[PDB]
């Protein structure tokens, strides 16, 4: 297990995001799934020039997993995925530009909500999060588990036993007065209301 420092403006963005008050928390969905959706279009352009990209899986989906015993809402996506080196950076994002950009628009007028249109959006787990794991398989690369519980640091390691194919899961671990994203009426009354048009299927798993 390797232990990796937040750069400063990182840190300081996920305090933000922890420690201000702001009700509408359930845009985080929205945003996760916005970036499946991305990295969904990224493997499937390579594809449309190298078939073979989609070896490791044909199949371009979205699926939305609640698990009430474990308080874990875990998003799976079937998409490029992520190497280790893009992990480490951010989460594939420019989170140190994207983040200064979000501050100044906050300055400007801006709410939380807005955190998708600098980059930044994956962040906006720790609305809802204690903790995070992003678990990812890129075609160039191995299985790799990325986690934080925010307090400046997250760490990278080899994840083995359920290889994945290809695409990320994130696996979010609830605070406990969050639960009401466990329940299968909220979690579809947030997907038709903000994620109503994502070009690819959204399927809700039920326990
Ligand atoms: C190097 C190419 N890989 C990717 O770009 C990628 N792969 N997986 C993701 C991804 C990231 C998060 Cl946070 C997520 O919730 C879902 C994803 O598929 C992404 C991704 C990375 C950054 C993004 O910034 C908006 C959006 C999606």
């Amino acid at each position: 297990v390797e232990t990796f420092a937040f750069q400063a403006e990182i840190a300081q963005l996920m305090s933000l995001i922890i420690n201000t008050f702001y009700s509408n928390k359930e845009i985080f969905l929205r945003e996760l799934i916005s970036n499946s959706s991305d990295a969904l279009d990224k493997i499937r352009y390579e594809t449309l020039t190298d078939p073979s990209k989609l070896d490791s899986g044909k199949e371009l989906h979205i699926n939305l997993i609640p698990n009430k015993q474990d308080r874990t809402l875990t998003i799976v996506d079937t998409g490029i995925g992520m190497t280790k080196a893009d992990l480490i950076n951010n989460l594939g994002t420019i989170a140190k530009s994207g983040t200064k950009a979000f501050m100044e628009a906050l300055q400007a007028g801006a709410d939380i909500s807005m955190i998708g249109q600098f980059g930044v959006g994956f962040y906006s787990a720790y609305l809802v999060a204690e903790k995070v794991t992003v678990i990812t398989k890129h075609n160039d690369d191995e299985q790799y588990a990325w986690e934080s519980s925010a307090g400046g640091s997250f760490t990278v390691r080899t994840d083995t036993g359920e290889p994945m194919g290809r695409g990320t899961k994130v696996i979010l671990h609830l605070k406990e007065d969050q639960t009401e994203y466990l329940e299968e009426r909220r979690i579809k009354e947030i997907v038709k209301k903000h994620s109503q048009f994502i070009g690819y299927p959204i399927t809700l798993f039920v326990e």
